[PDB]
């Protein structure tokens, strides 16, 4: 019974960065979008897409990824993140608003997320399954016009 499918849209926590959208997708290599790390069935990875002008991916936990429902979440997020940190420096950063080319970004993969969000699994999946030529990590022709 797997929690999250291809085109399912959730947050992924990466360590050292904010919580950020992202999408369950195939791993264009692979051909797979979920795993089972050293095969504990406890830690079970699956491949993300992260929403954004500069397009990323990959094989995130699946204790690091939340169900991705809009940008209303994103302070409770930040908030439960501070409650678990080390320190007052850790608790300030997680609660600190994103800012430079992170939060650029961020905002801009907020707007992708959101609009797919709206959309039927396979139209989400349709309108912003990366195209990927060779090593290149491409975005969908569409995606790119309306990023910039
Ligand atoms: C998976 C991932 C891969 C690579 C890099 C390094 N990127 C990079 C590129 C060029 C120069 N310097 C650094 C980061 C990450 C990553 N890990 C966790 N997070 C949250 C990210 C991430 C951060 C920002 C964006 C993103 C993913 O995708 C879309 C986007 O527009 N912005």
């Amino acid at each position: 019974l797997l929690k999250y499918n291809v085109g399912d849209l959730v947050w992924s926590k990466v360590s050292g960065y904010p919580w950020w959208p992202c999408m369950v997708s195939a791993d264009p290599l692979l051909h797979s979008y979920t795993k089972l790390k050293g095969q504990k069935k406890s830690a079970r990875q699956y491949h993300v897409q992260f929403f954004g002008d500069a397009p990323e991916r990959a094989w995130i936990f699946e204790k690091s990824l939340v169900a991705f429902e809009g940008e209303g979440q994103f302070e409770k997020l930040c908030q439960e993140s501070a409650k678990q940190a080390p320190t007052k420096a850790e608790k300030i950063k997680l609660l600190k608003p994103i800012s430079g080319k992170l939060r650029a970004q961020w905002e801009m993969g907020i707007v992708q997320a959101e609009e797919a969000a709206s959309m039927s699994v396979e139209e989400r999946k349709a309108k912003f399954t990366f195209l990927y030529v060779g090593d290149q990590l491409h975005l969908n022709p569409q995606v790119a016009k309306e990023a910039g």
